[PDB]
This record gives structure tokens, C-alpha cells and sequence, in this order.
């Protein structure tokens, strides 16, 4: 184990370990193995001490960055604690550290937030972030924490090569002419520490002065999906190919339809007027063209609400180049609106659903005078093909070479996502309390003090 109290230096501490042990080393630098130390495990034995969120949250980010900040190349977090939160004092202990972060304002959680978000840009490949995502329901969680709860996932422990791609055809091809981000690390939520998100991508959105993350009030933010189930080779049985064929020469709705239906586990629903649709996938068509063969109550008011405000503006389809044509190049061939839209009662949904919160949280910290619009939502669905004898070794969007490696995209599909207010507010309400009761029960003898909480 490492010790997040220990004076050691982390670099010295995974020195003379394998690459496996030095990951367990780092796996153990999680908020629950912090709360469950006994440093705190004493101080919270005091009848006086009953921690607050973000506080602790604060507390813990101050001990984590202390300890890893080198390792990782980013020592900013921990010098503003130290010059901005603790009068200039490098503190040791938890119950100074505690009371400093108790004392810090909304304006300056922000500022810890957005270091931390830089600090942690390359996401997976950053050794600190398992550790760091632990104890937080965060955005491919927030389904699980709302509608589910069970043992499938946990808050507390007391493929990418394809999204890359997606990435690259949404900057070069749908936002060539805008400044973009396409490596976001992870936003804790200044303002209860239980939430937090990474995104795929956005446009509008740049780095500020010194030297943060600034997100436009009128940012498009979109989460990254591929299909697999799709993905086809150019060869004479194959049925998907069959059906992509006709949709590359004739673009359009019909020939997208019998795409779709092409394999046994479809990626569209139709669901008719007044009934419930499944979870099985996150794309539903609400007009009978789409059709290729439970009601919702008086209690499905929340999803009745959320299809009210997700089934006007349709999904974009973009049909690429094929690069056995072009020798490289895959750019946009053909585009087209298709009256496919977000199921709102999929995992996708609420994983949008929780970035948009954390979005316009952070926008809502920024200095400066609020501006007219809220940032736009999208799933960007991406499918691919793979490469054969006769495909170019170089393969290319705008200037950018395609790893040799990977599968060729073949289609990419936009759509929006809206969230009504009142949906949202129930739905956070609902993942908070369930946060506060697994945080009760796994670390019982804190006493915590969720009045803050429950404010925000
Ligand atoms: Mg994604």
C-alpha cells in the first residue's frame, strides 16, 4: 500500500516494484482507502468533527496531489492549496487541512477543480486516474446510481482506438473552422464533490490565461459512441455490407433503415404513441416508417417530459468517403437529416445528462458577464468496416494519418440531447441521497454532515 500521510516520496515508493505492483500502489490513493485511514479514522472519533461535503472531498484532493503531483508533472494544484487556502502553510495534518478546505469559497473549488481536470487530460492513461475517480458517481455511473443501485458497479472500493477516431472526423470535418478540445480530463463538481464527468470532445471551448479550461455558453459538447455489433468486411456473404453498399451509392432514410436491420440486435427502436420503450438500445423512432416487427403510466411523468423535449430535431447522418476509392483521403461524402432520436430512458441519456450538469456548473463559476444561450448536447455514433488486401496502408482525415491498426469509419451519426430542468433536478436529487446512504454504510463512523450537501 502507499501511504497518503507518509512523508515518503510516491517516486521512491514504486521504486523496485514490477509495473503491477506500482498499480496496486496507485489503486490504494482512491478518497475510500483516504477515509478509511486511520489518521482519519481518529480524528473522526472526536465528538466535535462531523465533515462536510465538498470539504472533505477538498481535503482529500489536497493529500492525493501532494502526494502524486510530481509523479504526474503537475505540482499547480497543491501550490494553491498551499499559497491560496492554508495562509502559506504546507499542512500535514487532517484536521487543519479539513478546516482550511472548509473555509474555502465556491470560486475556489472551481480553480481546484479546473487544475485537476488539466492535470488529468490524457484520462485512462494517466496512472492516478482509477484512484482519483473513486468515491464519485460519475457520468457512465449516473444510470446505475439513479435507476439501479445493485452490485453491478460501486461508488466506493474500500474501442479507445475507434473513439480516437470519431474525435478526429468530428474536429476536421463537422468543426474545421473552430477552436476545439479534444483531450479533457476529469471535472469533479466544485460544488458537492460527489459528481463529476469527462468529456469526449467539444467545440467552442478553449484554455484561458493561466491556463484553465473555458467553456463558451454556447459550446457543443458531444459524447463519443461506437457500434461494434456493426462493424463489416468487404466480402462477398456478408449481409451488413450487402446493406452499406446500398446506402454508400443512394443516401438516405430507407437505405439507413435496412442498415439498421442488417443484424439481430438492431441499434433502433420504434415505440408508438403513449408506450414505454426498452433500455436495449439508444437510438427510437417515434414515426411507423421504422417499424419492422409496455405503456407508460401516470408515474413515467419524467420520461413523458423528456420525449416531449427529444422528438423535433433530428438526428444528422454523415456517409464518409470510402478511402478504396480516394487511396487515403475519408471525408464527407453525403449528409442527411433522419427523424432518429435519443431514447431518453437509455444509460446514454443520464451519461449526457450529468456532463450537461457539471458543463453549465462550471460555466455558471466563471468569471465574467453571463452571455444569452446554454451549450448544446449530442451522441456522436460512430461505425466502421474493416480494412482489406486491396484498402490503402495510409489512410487519412484532413491532414491526419488513421493509425494502420485500426478499423475504417463508414458512417457517423449526430444527434441531440435536451434536458428539461425539472427532470434534471429530481433525477441529481436522486443520485445525491443515494450517495449519502452508500456513504453512511460504508464508512459508518463519520459523521457526516450533509446540510451543505443537500443545498446544492
Ligand atoms: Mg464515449
Amino acid at each position: 500500500p502507499a501511504d497518503l500521510f507518509s512523508e515518503d516520496y510516491l517516486v521512491d515508493t514504486l521504486d523496485g516494484l514490477t509495473v503491477d505492483d506500482q498499480q496496486a500502489v496507485l489503486a490504494s490513493l482512491s478518497f475510500s482507502k483516504f477515509l478509511k485511514h486511520a489518521k482519519v479514522r481518529d480524528w473522526c472519533a472526536q465528538a466535535k468533527i462531523q465533515p462536510s461535503m465538498p470539504a472533505l472531498r477538498m481535503a482529500y484532493n489536497y493529500f492525493l496531489f501532494s502526494k502524486v503531483g510530481e509523479f504526474i508533472g503537475s505540482e499547480d494544484v497543491c501550490n494553491f492549496f498551499v499559497d491560496r487556502v492554508f495562509g502559506g502553510v504546507r499542512l500535514l495534518d487532517v484536521a487543519s487541512v479539513y478546516a482550511a478546505c472548509s473555509q474555502m469559497n465556491a470560486h475556489q473549488r472551481h480553480h481546484i477543480c479546473c487544475l485537476v481536470e488539466r492535470a488529468t487530460s490524457s484520462q485512462s492513461l494517466n496512472p492516478v486516474w482509477d484512484a482519483l475517480r473513486d468515491g464519485i458517481i460519475s457520468s457512465s455511473k449516473f444510470h446505475w446510481a439513479v435507476k439501479q443501485q445493485n452490485t453491478s458497479k460501486k461508488i466506493f472500493s474500500p474501442g479507445l482506438r475507434c473513439e480516437e477516431v470519431v474525435k478526429t472526423l468530428l474536429a476536421t470535418l463537422l468543426h474545421p473552422d473552430e477552436t476545439n478540445c479534444l483531450d479533457y480530463g476529469f471535472m469533479q463538481s466544485p460544488q458537492n464533490g460527489i459528481f463529476g464527468v469527462s468529456l469526449d470532445f467539444a467545440a467552442n471551448v478553449k484554455t484561458d490565461t493561466e491556463g484553465r479550461l473555458q467553456f463558451d455558453p454556447n459550446c457543443k459538447v458531444y459524447e463519443i459512441k461506437c457500434r461494434f455489433k456493426y462493424t463489416f468486411a468487404k466480402m462477398e456473404c456478408d449481409p451488413i455490407y450487402a446493406a452499406y453498399q446500398r446506402l454508400y451509392e443512394a443516401p438516405g432514410k430507407l437505405a439507413l433503415k435496412d442498415f439498421f436491420y442488417s443484424i439481430s440486435k438492431p441499434a433502433v427502436e420504434y415505440v408508438g404513441l403513449g408506450k414505454l420503450p426498452s433500455e436495449s438500445d439508444y437510438l427510437v423512432a417515434y414515426d411507423q416508417e421504422w417499424e419492422a416487427c409496455r405503456k407508460l403510466t401516470p408515474l413515467h411523468n419524467l420520461i413523458r417530459e423528456c420525449i416531449l423535449h427529444n422528438s423535433t430535431t433530428e438526428s444528422d447522418v454523415y456517409v464518409l468517403t470510402d478511402p478504396q476509392d480516394t487511396r487515403g483521403q475519408i471525408s464527407i461524402k453525403a449528409r442527411f437529416k433522419a427523424n432518429l432520436f435519443v431514447n431518453v430512458r437509455h444509460s446514454y441519456f443520464y451519461q449526457v445528462l450529468l456532463q450537461s450538469s457539471i458543463v453549465e456548473e462550471y460555466i455558471g463559476l466563471d468569471s465574467g458577464i453571463p452571455r444569452l444561450g446554454s451549450p448544446k448536447y449530442y451522441i456522436a455514433t460512430g461505425f466502421f468496416r474493416k480494412r482489406g488486401y486491396q484498402d490503402p496502408v495510409n489512410c487519412t482525415i484532413g491532414g491526419d494519418a488513421l493509425d494502420p491498426h485500426v478499423e475504417i469509419p463508414t458512417l457517423l451519426i449526430v444527434t441531440p440531447v435536451y434536458f428539461p430542468r425539472g427532470a434534471k433536478h429530481r433525477l441529481l436529487h436522486q443520485a445525491a441521497n443515494f450517495w449519502s446512504r452508500s456513504a453512511k454504510d460504508t464508512f459508518p463512523y463519520i459523521k457526516w454532515d450533509f446540510s451543505y450537501l443537500s443545498a446544492n
